[PDB]
Formats: C-alpha cells, structure tokens, sequence
C-alpha cells in the first residue's frame, strides 16, 4: 500500500559576525530525522501517518535568506553531500573552505541569495562501518516507522564565509517519503 | 491529494426465535457512518487519517453466519438497497417480506449461508426532501471529514424469516472511501 | 425500475374586467406540486402509483381559451420561466409589463388565442438561497415520493393585459415524470 | 402503455408423515391468480397498479426447502405443467407417481433440495372445453384487470414422495406480467 | 442570456510587527462575497448588473506589496485553498506554518514580493456538512443574485511570517463571474 | 466589451373616427430615443445598463391591433422609412396617401391586421443638413450613452385610412442595440 507524499519543516540558522579580517569560513552539519517531520499520533495508532514502513526518496534543503539585498561584505561558500555521518568538524572561523573541492560542491552566494540542494539521503545503519547503498529506486531499503526512535538520515554539510554583519537564514527542509502497509487500527468507542 | 483506501468494521445481529407457526419475517435497517470506521486522532490532527474531504465510493456488507450447516427450519429472505432514510418499519414478525418485490432485492438463504451486497451509498443531506445523486464517479459530492459529527450514509434494509432457533450473524461492513487534501499538522515538541 | 409516463390536471383562471383606460396588466405566478396530480393510494401502499422516487423532466402548460373569437378590446401579454419561487409581486393593474424583457419571454395574444410553454421546472430545496442545477438528463436528482409532504416545484409567471370584458381560460397542465424502484407490497387477505 | 414488471408471493406447503411402508406419493395442484399478487387499491383507482389490461408472460415457482440436509428417508418426485384445470386427483398416499411419464416432468429431489419451474401459464377461459393458446408473445390475449374477480391461471401439478418425517416447503411464486393502458384517475382534494 | 465579465475590489492587509525572536507565523482567512463587488442598483432593478442568476467561475487574489525592496528581516509563508469554511484559527504568532504541507500550498516570499492565486471558489450551501462540487464548468450550480443577502464564497487561507517591521499589502480580488437571464425592468417616466 | 441585447417599449396609438365620406388618410410620425427604453440608473452609474457607448442596429415596430375581426369600414394604408427627420406634415384627414409611392412602402391592412417593420434607423446628427450613413455594420458610428440627453433616432412614418369607427393599436417598439466599454463603478459601502 504505497503512498508517496511530502513533509516539510522550517528552522533557523545564523552565522554570527566576526572581527577577523581574513576570509574565514564557518562549518556546520545537517542531519535529517523523520521525528522532526512526522509527529506522534494518538491512541492505538502511534504515529499520525498510519503506515508501517518508510523510505526517504529525496530531500530538498532550501536556504531562504533573511538579509537585505543591500547588505555588503558578501562572500562565497560551499554545500556538499555527506552520506556517512563523518562531517568536517564544526568550526567558527576556519582558514579555508573544506567543502570546496568536493565533487558534490555547489557554490553558496552570500548573504542575500537562495540556495537549494536536492539529493537522496542515506540512513545511518552502522556508524562504525558507515556503509550505504547507491541510488536505486527499486532496491532501496524499507525502514520501519518507529514510535519515538527513528534513525537519522544524513547528507548535507555547509561552509559559510563569515562577515562583519550577522547572516541569518530560514532553512526549509522538505522530505519526499514513500510509505507502505497502511495499518490503521479502529477500536470501538 | 487523493488516497483511495478501505475501512472495515464488524458487529453482530441476531434474529431471535419465535413460537409463531406461520412464515413471518423480521425487518431491520442498516445505516453507515464514518465515525464507526475512522476513530478520532490526537493533537492538532482531529482524525486518525489526516485528510479534509471524503466521499464514500462503495460499501460491502457481508453477513457471515454463526450457525451450523446442520441447523433446520431454514428460510428465505431479502436484502434491498434503500438510499433515502425511509425504511420499512422495524418489525419482529411481519406476515410478509416487504423487500421481495424491490428491484434491488437479493435473496437471503438462511441460516448458514453467506450473503454479500456491494453498492454505492448516498448521504443524508436533507431528510425532509430526501434527495440523492445518481452514480457518477466524476460528479460525486465531496463531504467534509468532521471531527465528531459526520453525516449518516444509507443504503441497506433486510428481511429475515424467523425460525424456532436463534439465527446469529457477524456482519462485516467494508467502506471503500476516497479522501482529498492531506492536511497534516506538525507542531514542534 | 424506470417508468416514464404522463400526468395532467385542469383548472380555471379568470381576469376580471377593469374600468381603467390605460394599458394595465395583471400579474400572477404558477407553482407545480405532484400531490395535486397524484392522489393517495390505499392500504399498505400510501400512493396510487407504487414507486419510491421521481424526477420531473418537462411540463406543458396549456392556456385553452373559454372566450369567443368575436370579442373585442384585444390586448397582449407575456409569460416567462422563473426557477426560484421569488416571482414578481401579484398585481391587478400594473402600468408596465414586467415579464416583457426576460430572455424566456414568449408573447401572448389575447383573449381567444392558444398559448403553450414546454420547459424543465426545478424544485425548491432551500428557499433562502434558491439554488438549482442546469438542464441535464443524466445528473438530475432523484426526489422521494412522500406520503403528504412533497415539495413544490416552480417555473412560470405571467402578465395579462386587462380589458373591459372578463377573460376566462381553462388551464391544462401536463407533467412528464420518471419513476424508479417499484415498491409494491402484497399483504395477505 | 406497456409496463413489464414482476410480482411475487410466498406461502407454505407441507407433506405430512405416513407410517405406510411402501413408496407412495402425495399429489396436489397449484393455480395462479393475480388477486393474490396485486392488492386492491384505494379511491377511484380500484387496483394498486393503475392499468387496465394484463397478460401473464411467465411464472417461476420455487420450492425452497425447510428441512435440514441431514434428513433421511429421501425420495424422488415429479412436477408437471398442466395448462387446462384438470389435474390428477388430490391424493395423500398414491401407489405411483402420475406425473412421471409427462413430457413436462422435472424430477423433484426431496426433502432438502431446491426445485424451480419456469413456464408460461394459460387462463381458464372455458372450463367446459378447456382451450388455450400456444406460446406466442405477439398473439397472447390481453385480459382485463378486474376489481375482485380475476380469472385463475393454471399450469403446475406436483407429486411428492411421502416419508416418515414431515417435509415442509416455502413456495415463492413470481409472476412476470405485462400491463397496458395506464388509467390513473386524479380527482381534486 | 449569458454574460461573462470581471469584477474587482481592493483592500488592505497588514501583518504587525512582533518583538518575538522565534520564527512565528500570522494566520488569517479570506472569504469572497458578491455584495462587495456588485453594488445595489436603483429603482425596479435591485442590483446594478441586471441579471437574475450568477455563478463564480474563478477568483484572482493578488497580494500587491507596499514595502520597499530594501526591507530586511525577510520571511517565507504559504497560501492554501480552503473550500469549506473551516480555516485554521486566526493567530498572531503561531510557532509553525499550518498551510505548509497542504497540497494547494504556494510559497509566499515576503515582504516585497508579489503573490497571485487563481482558483475556483465554492459557495457555502451548508456550513454544518460543508459539501461542495468538483470543478465542472457545465455542471456548476447557478445561484440567485439576491438583493442584500448573497452567500459567501470561500477558498483562501494564508500564513505570513512575522517580522520586526510592519508588512503591509494592498489586496486586489478579481472575480470572474457568469450571469444569466437579463431581467431589466423599464417602467414609464 | 461588446454586448448585443434587446430593449422594448409599448404604447398606444388611435386613429379617431371621422364623418367624412371620402377616403382620407391620417398621417403621423414616429421617432426612437433610447431614454424611453433605458431608464436612469442609481449612484455612480448614471444608467441602468453599465456601458459607455452604443449604436442602434435595428428596430422592430409592431402594430398590434386592438380591434375585433368583425369590424367593418376596412381600409388600406402605408408605412415608410424616413431616415432624416423631415416627415410629411401631421394630418387628420388628408385626401391621399403620401407614403404610397415611397420605395420603402409596405401596405397596412386595417383595422384588425398586424403590421411589422424591421429596419436600421439613423441618428439626427445635424437636423439642418440631415446627413446619414448607409448600412454598414462595421462602419456604423458609436454614440455616447448620455445621462439624460440622448439623440433621437428616426425612421418611420405612417398613413392610416380613416373610418367611421375608432382604430386603436398597441405599438411595441423593440430596439436591437450594441454597447461597448463596460464601465461599472464600485465604491465602498
Ligand atoms: O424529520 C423530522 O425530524 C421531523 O419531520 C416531520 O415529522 C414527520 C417525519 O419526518 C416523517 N418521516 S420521513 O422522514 O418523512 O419518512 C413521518 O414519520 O411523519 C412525521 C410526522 O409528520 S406529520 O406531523 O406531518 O404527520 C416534522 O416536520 S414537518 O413535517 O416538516 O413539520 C417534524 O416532526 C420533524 O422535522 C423538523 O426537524 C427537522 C430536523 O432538524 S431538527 O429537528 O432540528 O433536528 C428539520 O430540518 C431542518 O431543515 C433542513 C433543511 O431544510 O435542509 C436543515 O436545514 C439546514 O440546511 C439548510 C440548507 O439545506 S440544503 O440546501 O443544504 O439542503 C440551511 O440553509 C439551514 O440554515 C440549515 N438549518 S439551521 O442552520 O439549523 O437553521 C436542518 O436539518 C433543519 O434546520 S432547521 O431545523 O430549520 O434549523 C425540519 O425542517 C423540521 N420540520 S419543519 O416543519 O420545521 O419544516
């Protein structure tokens, strides 16, 4: 019983100002979990979408700027796809862009420019070995939609060039999911 | 955002015994409401299936017998489709089968025989005028999935021939519904 | 169990003379209810025609004159289709013809001439809102044949030029209906 | 104004037990009249189906058993079509099956088996001469739908083999009729 | 007598400022009535457009900004189509965008960006049941153009992200209507 | 914004009796103005049809008789088309029919006979020079729909033969007009 749908979530991210003169970059990570998109249900149905299995097909991360088009001290960054839960260490002012030479690098124009990334994440099945599957719609694993313990999906790391002014963003993540085995429970009343 | 699914519900019905010698029939009615198939949800989602609109496409009423194949004093009844909320009055021992000459009559062999009816019900929009639409999948009205006040659908009346022995049935109603406008709400936690 | 047929009825209508010199017109509406055409039945069958449902297809109004051809003080009037049960106000002698400019106007010669109209009426579901359907034979609704509470249909209003003489007509109505769901009941005797 | 419809009626028939050891048969007759299917009407319409003429096209006699499938002392009988109102004399325990060598004989398995007969009856126009028409849909006579004096149609005789146990049946006769000349009368009220 | 035309109306909407730091959204509703587009007439014609019936085909809601392109603290919202008169409750600072996961969601870039929505509304025939028709130009109901009591059409709800600065808009609603039955009345003078 | 419609108006005309023995004719004129067909509007809309420009395409003058078919002293007259506002002088009993030799003469049978004239009128732009355009639908001038000062259109003159009895007529003029530039004004309320 397949049901392809779309789930979204919005949150903020700010790159604080720095008095540093050099071009330094701010590094951070981004994971994706389905608990943040799918709330708990009620009653005999533990989740709000009554299905048993799921598998995330795609994610769309949108960096919607919060800064005016008149803001100066512009910069240039990079967003890369990291499917293994080993990101570059979080840094405030690093002397280089680590994600620049990555094959999945897209340039981030800053601060007042929109940046989208559309990709297929991978689940963290074993963080010790960090193995994942290649892209195959027919062979992608089905995970279970747990009650409160779903596994973290992974796949984006960023590097933003710091500035004299604060750079704020409203990040909207949209997960395109595919469920299976409609499992609604209908007790009496 | 269409989602065709199937919702079921099971309950009992008994035709008590009678010392009456004549062939008399027991008349009863059967309505269908979605509150009995779809429970209330939890939180910002008032229902367990997160959709706004619905329209019932078909219903399958199954009379599953509870009586052995050795039971005697067998009989013959009738099930008809009544799409207007004006049934023959409920009777214990009526001297005739009212639903026999109906164009939608199917014979009910009793007591140990299975009887199915598959039809398209109609909602009770105005019980004073009792108007309904003909069968058209493209023009069928969309109703709202209310929180605790959904409208009764209608469409089956029965007439069972009484017997010296009690005739029990387990009735399984299956509604084939079609929802629209996925409306999940995801507050923070 | 479809059954197309024809029903009719006859009654009188008169236009009393007026000493007024100006061209004045007399206004009156016309409703249509089935209880006037279909008497009650007898016994278990509340109506003489054993069906549950109906839906009117067409109506044919016939203004049969009662007057001679030699009558003078001839005039001219109009009739129009009105599907809301909010007609022009009834009037004796109005200084203009309200129904003249309506798109559904058919001229009326007076006093000794035949006049006919052939159209689709509509019912009165909600007199507050006064809504209905366009002409469609497939999507027309099915009403219930009540015992003593059928709904009034609508669809004609008139305007007759007054005169010095009394103008009397014999009005014949004819309905073309379509029943369904043969519902005869055969108790013993 | 033709209207083909279907009228039904249900009643009982029992073959009482006998201590006789031999194979004996119980003979009985079956006539069909429209008064038993069509009740009287009400008011100016003397009958409940407002038509003038009729002619019976077919009849379906169904012997629905009342006995369990575990009942022993089974037997074998015969049902024949007798279109002339001269049946074999009614007998309780006759030493042979009279209807066995009839060209219209169908075997009746007893007691827990269903038996149907579908045929075209004939009216009793003159019981002295006992003449009837062959089967012709285009040339079949139209009779009048009288008020309380309709003519008996004829066409089935049976022979049931007696048993130590009582053999009960619920007999459902269905007449497929064809009316003509819709004659509804609509007085005022 | 069909006449397709276009009626417009302009009004303001402001999202007041908030000292709240989090991303919160301001929720509001939008209904459409023809009294706000069609004024009352004069004399025997109760309305300024001399027709009897109407049905709204489409509506174009245009959010024309009032804010400069240099305004900061930008945001992202959502507009959805709600055809049933049960909107999300009006809120000043809600912790999430309720209309984000709706199938009819369009993103609203704020504050200095234009947003249009072009859709087919539905009338509020019964607010208790909240039923409406699917899109069909041939089967769309004709309503009556009342004098001062027309029914509210429905179909848009919004969610705007709050800001430190006031966000003003000039909203221009354009209804594309279709009238019927030209009913001009021409008394003497 | 073109809108072709039809506007009507009804009024009386009587040819009084004369004791004169000779055949004499009664001459009269007939002009057409849009103020007599289109009333004043209300509010910011000065007219009831909300358009700016107009041009009259055709006019249908219908002489509906008021006299019985038994009336004697019958006669013969003439109706001609006069597109220049210089009619034959109005006369009570003229010794000849002036409009008889006109190329646009149609015979008027009197008194109980219907007479129609269907033609294209012309406006009175300059009564001193009396110039008009030939018939061309594509090149016909657009006039302005003034508030209370529209220009008179012209085009019919008549000659009725007098009689011992009074000859009354109900004259129905129908103008087929074509408007342009829908100019509805919708202030607030
Ligand atoms: O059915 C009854 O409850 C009952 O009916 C009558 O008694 C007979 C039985 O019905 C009859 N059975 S059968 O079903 O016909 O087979 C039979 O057994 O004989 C009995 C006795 O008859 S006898 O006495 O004549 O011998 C009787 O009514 S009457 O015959 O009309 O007088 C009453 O006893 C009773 O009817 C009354 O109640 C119903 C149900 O409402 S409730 O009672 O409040 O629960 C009333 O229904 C009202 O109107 C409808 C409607 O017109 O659609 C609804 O109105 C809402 O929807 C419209 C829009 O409609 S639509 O266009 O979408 O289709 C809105 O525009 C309205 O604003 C809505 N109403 S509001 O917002 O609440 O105001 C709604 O169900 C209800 O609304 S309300 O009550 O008007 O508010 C019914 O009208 C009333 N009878 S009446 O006499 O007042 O007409």
């Amino acid at each position: 019983g397949i049901f392809n749908t779309r789930l979204s979530r919005t949150f903020g991210y700010t790159i604080k100002r720095t008095t540093v003169k050099t071009p330094s970059w701010a590094v951070d990570m981004m994971r994706f979990n389905i608990n943040d998109f799918l709330p708990p249900g009620g009653g005999s149905n533990p989740r709000s979408v009554p299905f048993e299995y799921y598998r995330i097909r795609k994610v769309k991360v949108e960096f919607w700027p919060c800064s005016p088009i008149t803001q100066g001290d512009r910069g240039v960054g990079s967003s890369a796809v990291i499917l293994d839960d080993n990101f570059v260490t979080k840094a405030t002012a690093l002397t280089y862009d680590p994600y620049v030479n990555y094959s999945s690098r897209h340039t981030i124009t800053q601060p007042f420019s929109y940046h989208s990334r559309y990709f297929t994440p991978k689940p963290v099945l074993d963080s010790t070995i960090d193995y994942f599957q290649p892209n195959n719609k027919r062979n992608q694993l089905w995970l279970r939609l747990q009650t409160a313990g779903n596994v973290d999906h992974v796949g984006l790391g960023t590097a933003f060039e710091n500035s004299i002014y604060d750079q704020e963003y409203n990040i909207r993540v949209t997960m395109y999911v595919q469920f299976r085995e409609f499992n609604l429970k209908d007790p009496p009343l």
